[PDB]
């Protein structure tokens, strides 16, 4: 497996896992990595909904940052301040919440620039991305202002560009040769979108959340990587949730998209590589479901799972898993010093202050030779 | 290792690994586990602090949840309706950054109750825990506002004990045989704090985060089990954040409570066991950090890790490993249907439910299979 | 998932994981531990063909120890001396790798009878189990004689029963109401079979290795529980091993069971439940290998990876994963240390033992305190 | 951690964690990579002991090659040809045991040249490596005779070095300006050497098995890299294995190198840097084993556990953790296909040839779409 070895001393060419940091990414290639591809309910096999997206221009997106994602996607060995740009398919906390990791995190670990996300309207202020990330900020209070005693305040602002979750195919951002378009999806309320990105011939198709709707298939097609969610069966309902018959089959009719309903909208995409996603990945769950997308769809498929990655080059996408670092450690990059601000007040009072225990002894010793 | 195993067809004995929801608890005994020992910066070998604790009279609780705990506490197999109840330490994102991943993964797991949450004041109202929370509600309130058209809204509600971070040991909990009280720590700005929790003469500390003061010396004094925070070396500052000399020596004598500090601490609180936690656990970190600690404490001590367990009994202190599932599941308790809050109105439009896509043809084989 | 847990303090029951040692088994009842399902080549996630049969009357059985195994088979917290009696179907390393290990280990892990193996005959001596165990003992000469000087060397013997490999379903063990028979398999060279099990009503199906043939179809017909090699596509060989396609195509017609045979086989045996094993079980080849069997057979099957386990009852073959300890320890039995005879040689010379470096000094401290 | 990354589109420099296969090895460089570092006692977490060597001039070797280990080896994307050179310390299983799933393997997966194996003699014939590996062939002659039918049998042989387990840091091995030498150790019976091996002005100690002794000092001295045996203390011999007390203190006495003997050895050696292995390394051993060797050793020291990673250069020995695939392939090298040979009779009598089942029909679906 991998590209043929030539060299004792060589690096493994073309190589049948992906090692996070260790691959020059070319011109006319994208990068996209699973990092969490799973439920509400927490697993630490699979993190909620996290989409990386790196660009062969050097531009580097985060779709979706749900609750766990963070320990996959520091994982990657990209530096903090080339991960700023956070786009949002809607505000489940299985699709947002790890943003406040992101933006804490990031930021003891040296991102310069603010955090910019993108986000939906919702049908009234207090249902959009612009309302809930300002009260995550007012949440975080505390510790926003103790740590912008010390270092610089500025990367610790979130800029939210807020758009219109109405809008059929629409523009929401548009820098460097890369587009962003959203679309609407049916998911619980009045809000959710899809997204599609394109650059440089390519289209990238982030799907969300959604019950079938008739805007996806229309203006995904053609995307070199479409991604969907696709639920567990309704004899997994029944067995893994103890539901009554009844509801379990409303759940794939409904309130989800089934794997049935996954393969017909593929089928009518006819992309060049299609993903199913948001449903547990077991050894007693995976198979009923592929077996249901291959109903109706007959193309390359990527059952996804964490720490997927796609390379989308023009003669191919090509599904692999990436290996990574499980005690992550931040990695520096070429940024500089942010010079403190003078003007900002201690959140100690004298009282805390006047606690300190004496520890000079104890310390005596490696605090000597440390000094070397 | 381990108990003597005495029958071909039996249970092992007194294992030494402890595997959730295998083993009663018996009415003299505690149970604690590490569900995150971690850092700020995210990491799948460490999740931020988080702590269980189960009781022998069938109380639990949880003292901090920082962000990517919950994979570890949804897989010890306790259902969601036992762990209601949740006390802070201090606001900091990696020690109740999975709130709202309790919050809102519970109530679609069917917990009944309000979350109950204690935690700190700060010096002025918007410092403290009862505006954190607030605001996060609002932070989620899509989340919340979707959730509750389909599910009664009283599980999403979250009652907040808020209390004075300035007090001296008092009592902040006393309920069922149980106290806890709370005393400072001195540790970014005022608010943060340690609990004690005693019960049925057990005595067990959770440091949160802290430079040495001199109250966690007095109040912590024979526990059974006393958590202090240990941080990672002035050397290791150098080497693993590439900080020049002068500021990696600050880290650990004006910032953080150094080894050599902790070792001093547990030195004299004189408990049955000690644990140093907040550190990132690997095999070229630990050892330097075991050996400061030992220069001043010599009792029983741990250094924990994720998935870690201490069984507290009459007899002894018990520390081993938990062996969990990865690919965890949401597991049932005995309570009962609540019913749906029918006056709660729809929160789609049909601007939205009008783009419903038709999926009859696709899905009829297995609706049929399914109902048949 | 799994069963309704009832009390705080107390047990969960029927658990979606078995974790090993924390259930009985009913006089009624099999299981059946998959401890290698991988190929000739290693792999961390897959050891090589190893399997685990643990029955009501207390009788436990090992079929096939291919190279890596051991290391799951230890993590059952099985005494060894439960684990004396061990068949093979064939002789390729990657199906009695680790009989030195069960052999060697075992023996220091308590075990005080001797192994005992059951294997196939060659069509001549030098190519049967017979001279296979022998002269796998005497290329551990150095090893067992300086063992044995210590211990009585009982538990170090092997006692072979070689059978006929040409036979058509004859018993080769019939003890304690358990039963095995064996009949041949098509496989490199004349040698290899396929073994049924069988005791108070219940059929279990040990395939081995086979390229299709006659003989299994019949003799395994209505087991409960059927397990068969089942092979990797041939786009897979050629994307993996980059075979060109001709080689490819015979991979799957001429050497082994291709999926769709395996289909194919499973539907002429109709079995309870159809176990597909022997090839790796990635997320980019089990889904065309799946799809491969269903074009042919549609009754219950498991895609056999590592401890994957199965649960035989009157009502139920259930499948669930094993979650067993990384860090596994050796456990104790109820076995007894027997008397050894005052009357084997040493193996050092007096050259050796006067290299013995004086360590006294920086052992007295240690030794000092341990002397309590 | 780790260098600092100067390119969005770039590859991380020096890396905080190695990626096998990802790195070039310079020419005035080493790698040295811990691939089991356990016990007889088989576990996930730790092969038995194992060590892959990578030099700068393109050479590379295995020391010991025990159970479980391949997993490892075959992890690090090394073409088998590359790995055809192995060095025993001594016959136990849990240092050879994997050398025939390095043969088997290698040769199905086209290493083309002959194993060449060195390892000791013992007091008469049937005591050294030469008669071992002899007997070991034999043992696997099925899989041997089989395979030879259709694979070239030349790579299928494996040449013996025997040496004198008796000299006295005497060369066993000179080629292309690698010396590897090997002086005596005590432990079991007469037959155990520890090596050296030199190149390039460095100097790689690898201990083998021993309690102390006088050799291992004196020839180790100034090693960049020294590995010796360190074993658990004698409290954890009662806890984990159940030892009287007594038994417990002789084990680190007479039998193994404590601790403590670890530690004044290596005081005497004064290594670059100090390697402690083969201990069950987990949270509940490990730090009084660090403890014990630094009550007299306090140079640099790793505390070896699998997939730890060495390099030496002139300025550094650099611990990091090997990060690579748990579900390994094979990876080709360079090498001349090898044409099989015609003159080999089949292993096949027409008795097992004649029970071929038919599956055309099965197969006849797959079979067409392949050949267009
Ligand atoms: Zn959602
Ligand atoms: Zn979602
Ligand atoms: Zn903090
Ligand atoms: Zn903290
Ligand atoms: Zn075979
Ligand atoms: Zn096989
Ligand atoms: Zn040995
Ligand atoms: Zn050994």
């Amino acid at each position: 497996a991998g590209g043929k070895v030539t060299s004792s001393t060589g690096i493994a060419p073309k190589r049948y896992v992906y090692y996070p940091g260790s691959e020059e990414l070319g011109p006319d290639e994208i990068r996209v990595i699973a990092c969490g591809t799973g439920m509400p309910t927490a697993r630490r096999a699979q993190a909620a909904a996290a989409w990386v997206v790196e660009l062969g221009n050097g531009d580097k997106f985060i779709v979706d940052i749900g609750s766990g994602s963070m320990a996959n996607i520091q994982s990657l060995m990209i530096p903090a301040n080339y991960l700023t740009k956070i786009f949002l398919t809607h505000l489940h906390t299985d699709h947002w919440g790890d943003l406040v990791s992101m933006w804490a995190g990031g930021w003891t670990a040296g991102r310069t620039d603010p955090l910019e996300v993108w986000g939906p309207s919702g049908s009234r202020e207090d249902m959009g991305t612009k309302y809930a990330v300002e009260h995550m900020l007012k949440a975080y209070n505390w510790d926003y202002m103790t740590r912008a005693v010390t270092i610089n305040p500025r990367p610790g602002d979130i800029n939210v560009h807020e758009f219109d979750y109405r809008a059929l195919n629409e523009v929401v951002y548009q820098e460097n040769g890369v587009t962003f378009r959203s679309w609407p999806c049916i998911h619980a309320g009045d809000g959710p979108v899809s997204f599609a990105l394109e650059w440089n011939g390519y289209k990238v198709v982030f799907g969300g959340d959604t019950a079938p709707n008739i805007w996806y298939p229309e203006y995904a097609k053609g995307a070199d990587l479409a991604i969907h969610e696709c639920w567990m069966t309704s004899d997994q309902m029944m067995t893994k949730y103890n539901q009554p018959a009844q509801l379990a089959l409303r759940i794939n009719l409904d309130f989800h998209t089934s794997a049935q309903s996954f393969g017909q909208i593929m089928n009518m995409v006819q992309p060049r590589h299609a993903v199913a996603y948001h449903f547990f990945n077991d050894d007693d769950t995976r198979y009923d479901i592929y077996t249901g997308v291959r109903e109706n769809y007959a193309g390359p498929l990527s059952m996804a799972t964490d720490m997927m990655v796609w390379n989308i080059t023009r003669d191919a996408v090509t599904e692999r898993m990436a290996v990574s670092p499980d005690h992550a450690w931040d990695v520096a990059g070429p940024s500089e010093d942010l010079a403190p601000d003078r003007n900002r007040a201690s959140e100690y009072t004298q009282y805390i202050l006047d606690g300190r225990l004496n520890v000079d002894e104890a310390n005596a010793h490696w605090k000597q030779e440390f000094m070397g």
